[PDB]
Formats: structure tokens, sequence, C-alpha cells
């Protein structure tokens, strides 16, 4: 419907990938390759929620410092609405940077995030009407507890789809289970959540009762190799195994899941059926060099299920 | 005079410095700080030329890439005129990546900056008559030697002067020294361009009969603690001693030397007190945190001097 939107609140990063042609100098400056690409785990989100056919828009935190404003161009020449997005007087942009292998590994990462602390409860509150007629309102955990807090606190019965996003970050989570429509954790993250470890499949009935009993609506529990796992505090449960995917990079893949997960319930489909919609999502990111695949989009993500 | 202007034909780049906080983990991305930068020898150079109150038109390349586009106009702020500049379709524009220290110190560096390359003779002819009436201009050895060897055979009585950039890169201008009016380079590419060992001072007056021998104009030879050897094919030589100064980071002193070399030249001063100038211009970048430091200005040079 033309007036249904969706609201993404979380990090907008210029992500910053070198590597050297050859074996590393240190006392040399050596040949290489660098790109800068749009990256942060909201912004990426939103971006899959644009490619997926949605009206999304963007709440988050950019410097003032031209590299800024074009993160932020660039993401609405991919759909998303970023007339929103905070400009903090004089900051850094965040960044995440990584040194990659020759061969496409990763060596070590900075990540310089702290004007996350930006987006703000005071903020988010200039566009509480806005925020509070959206069809689905997707968090990432890079925002502080105050922030995530007051999204939770007021969203006026508008569902919160939260990205929990590590391990550190998201123990901000474990209080407020009760207000969170769907999470998203990998094993690592379950675990750290539940104080439950996950050694193998077995496990996870345990680790899912614990969630439901701590008020948590659905659970969408990525576990690799062995799929997802699924559960609803309603009852319903399963493994939805993974798709064959030829990986070229993994970068996105967890985003590509998330956008997966809201469009589909904004659009009607059962939970099921949105699990194993949301992994061809995140297969189409991990077939992809980017961390945003471009073609994303519901026609290619059907044809891949279907397979 | 309204319309005199200098045209700097060189490399812009995205300088990209992080450093982690803590001890580097490898094993994790760790928080730390990550700073966008531009940079490039020629757009460094063009840049504190306007600072020094120069109109200063940047002949170079950049990529269609949205962060190439916010170099440009960064550049423009500090004074530049970028109108000129060719944007290549698709391609990632160059940068310079380091991984600094928790002290500041240099670890390891990527430069990826093959679109230098499209700064060809092909470009450089399109604004032919343009460059022909710069009252100087300035090249950086980033260029192909096809693009050095097109502007100093189509310079038509206008000086240039030519920034040797590195060890590696200098030697393009080996057998062209006939053609450069001022030449700046340091010990070690001054060792490499005359095939002579610079062991010491008593060993400059050897190396610039060589470069009068082949043919160069002016000499501005840096040699670190001993200060700043010059020499003249019409006979003038001599040394400078350094500028004392709290050195902050080193980058961009070169740069800033040669826009004092070349404005100097433009507004009529004389050789020697024009190196002893430039020397200021270059104590000003050192004491700057940025590779050009924005209170670069003729004011506040000459105070520098003075002292
Ligand atoms: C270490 N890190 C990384 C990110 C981003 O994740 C995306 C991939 O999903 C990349 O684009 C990063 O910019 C983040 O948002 N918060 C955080 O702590
Ligand atoms: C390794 N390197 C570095 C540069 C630039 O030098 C400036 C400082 O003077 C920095 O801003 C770099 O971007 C260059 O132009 N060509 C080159 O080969
Ligand atoms: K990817
Ligand atoms: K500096």
């Amino acid at each position: 419907r033309e007036k249904d939107y969706v609201v993404i609140i979380g990090s907008a990063n210029i992500d910053v990938a070198g590597y050297s042609h050859e074996s590393l100098n240190y006392a040399d400056s050596n040949p290489g390759k660098i790109k800068f690409t749009p990256g942060g785990v909201g912004r990426n989100i939103a971006q899959n929620l644009a490619l997926l056919g949605n009206k999304a828009w963007l709440l988050s935190a950019v410097g003032s410092d031209f590299y800024g404003q074009s993160l932020l161009t660039q993401t609405n020449q991919s759909g998303v609405y970023v007339d929103k997005c905070l400009i903090v007087p004089g900051e850094n942009t965040s960044s995440y940077l990584s040194l990659l292998d020759n061969t496409g590994e990763m060596l070590v990462a900075i990540n310089d995030m702290n004007i996350s602390n930006a987006i703000t409860a005071e903020y988010l509150a200039q566009h509480r009407e806005f925020i509070q007629r959206a069809k689905v309102i997707v968090a990432d955990c890079n925002i502080s507890e105050e922030a995530l807090a007051w999204i939770l606190d007021n969203a006026a019965n508008v569902p919160v789809f939260v990205d929990p996003v590590s391990a550190w970050k998201c123990v901000k989570v474990r209080d407020r289970l009760n207000q969170i429509h769907t999470l998203k954790p990998n094993r690592l993250e379950a675990e750290t959540l539940s104080g439950i470890a996950l050694s193998g499949r077995d496990d996870v009935a345990k680790v899912a009762a614990w969630f439901h009993q701590h008020g948590l609506n659905r659970l969408v529990l990525s576990m690799g190799g062995d799929g997802v796992y699924y559960s609803d505090i309603r009852g319903e449960n399963g493994w939805s195994a993974p798709i064959k995917t030829n990986v070229i990079n993994v970068t996105g893949a967890g985003d590509a899941m998330m956008a997966g997960l809201a469009s589909c319930w904004v659009d009607g489909m059962p939970f099921a059926e949105s699990v194993r919609f949301a992994q061809g999502c995140s297969s189409m990111a991990l077939s992809c060099e980017y961390t945003n695949n471009p073609d994303l989009s519901i026609a290619n993500v059907i044809s891949l299920v279907e397979n």
C-alpha cells in the first residue's frame, strides 16, 4: 500500500576494505586494492528492504564530513529514504575498516562507531508519530540501551524486529525480550543471552524455551551448517536446512536475513515460509561481492527458493 | 592579478588512517579511530597554493563513486578549482590506506592509485590552451611517463615545477631534467636520479653538478636534519638550516614545500628567499594534525620565518 512504510533504526558505516596485491612489507606502502562501500547493520537492512520493494526510512547518524554525505547519497540511490537521518555537527562518520588477505581472508578490523550514540531517545522522539505509524520497526543493537528502550517503550503496538549485531552488543535486549516481536540471534548470541550452552542441535529446544519464558514472541536462531531453528511462543517451531550456496563473501548475509523476515511479515506471509524466504535473501547476499547484492528482489529470491 | 592562475597536475587520493585504541587482536574487530582525509600529492599542493592565496586549478582523476565526489567537493571548499578534474566512468577513486599505531606510528600502508593512469596526454591536451596560459605548472610524478612528457613538451615556456613523489616514481624525470624549471627531491630521490651516493653534506656539490650537467635549471634538495641545499644552473647555491619545529604529524610537509616554492616564484621572490619561505610552509604542515594545515597563509608563514 502506497502509504505503508518501514522504519529502520541503526548504524550507517563506511566500510573500508583494503588488501595488498602481494605479501605485506610493513617497511613500505604496498600496491593493493581499496574499496569504500556503504555498511552498518541498520543501513544495510534498510537497503535490502528497499530492494525487496518496501518504502524504507532510515533513522541513523552521520557526521558533517562530505564522506558522510556520500554515504547518505548512495544509500538513497538504492531506494532508501534518508531525509530523517541525523547529521552530527562536525563529527567523524562511523566506519569499519578491515585489512583483508591477498586471498580475501580477514586479518584485522578496526571499527569506529561512537556516533551511534548520537542516535538518542531525544532524536527518536522527534519522529515519534512517524515511527508509530510504520508497518514494522527494525532496530539494531549498535544503538545505546537507552535508545533501544525508548523504541521498545514507544512502539505503540507496531512490531519491533531486533538485530542483535554481535555477542557484545546483543546483551542490551536480555531484559526486554517481552517487548520484541522477532529476534534473530546466531548461536553465540543466543548462548550469550540465555546463559545456556548450545553444544548441538539437541540443545535448541531448551534455549528457545528460555527465550519464550522471558517473553520473546518469535525466535529465529541461525545455527550455521545446521540451518535455522525457528520458534513462536504460541507453540510452532521447526528446523529449516540451509540452502546450498556458492559463497563469495560472507558480509551482509544477516542483514539480508533480517530484511527478508520483516518484508515477509509486512506482506502477510506465515512464519515458517517467511524464515525459508529470508534464508534465500541471505543466500543472495552470500553469493555477491558486496555487502548488499543489488539483484536482491522478491522475484529473484523466490526463484532461488524453488530450487 | 585576477587572471593569474596556477595549474596543478597530479593525484587526488582519499587518505584513510585507522588505529586501534588498544593492543591489536587480529582475532577480533578492535574499537579504534578511523579518519578520512583528502590526499594525493598534486591535490595537496593545489590546496596549499589556494591557502597561500593563488587561483589554483587541479587537473586530476577520480572515479564515479560518491566518495570521489566528496573528495572533489571538500577540495573545492578549501579554495581549489576542481571543474576540469576528470571523472572516470565507474572506477574506484584512488586511496592511500595506513594502519597507524596506538601512539601514532606507521605500521602498514596500502596504496591503490591506478586511476592516476587516467590522467592521460589525451585528457591534458583537451586543456592545452588553459595549461599554456597558467603562470606556473606543478606536476607530480604519480602520473605516467607519457603524461609527464606531454606536459614538459607542451608547456610553451611556462615554468614546470616537478614533485618527484617517491624514489620509485621519480625516475621518469631523469631524461627530461632539461625541461624542468624546479625539481624538489629528497636525499634518496636525488641519489636514485643521479646514481651518486649522498653520504653527507660534502657530497651535495657533485650531485647538484650532475643535475645541472643534465640540464636542470633549479634544484631544491631536502637533506633532513641537514636542512635544504639549493642550486641554480646559473651559479647560485647555498644551504638553508632547518626551522626548529614541534613535529605533530609528518604528512604533507613536502606538499607545503612545493606550494611555497611555486607561490613565491609567481610572486616575484628571489630563489634563496623562496627556499626559506617554503621551509616555513613545510614547518606549518609539520606542526599540524592533518596533511593540509588550514591555517596555511602568507601572513602565518612570514611570522614563522621571522622567528
Ligand atoms: C563490527 N560492526 C560492524 C557493523 C557493520 O556490519 C555490517 C555487516 O552486517 C558491516 O557493514 C559493518 O559496518 C555494525 O553495524 N556494528 C558493529 O559493531
Ligand atoms: C604512496 N603515495 C602517497 C601519495 C599521497 O601523498 C600525500 C602526502 O604527501 C598523501 O596524501 C598520499 O595520498 C601519492 O600521491 N602517491 C603515492 O605514491
Ligand atoms: K556479500
Ligand atoms: K601534518
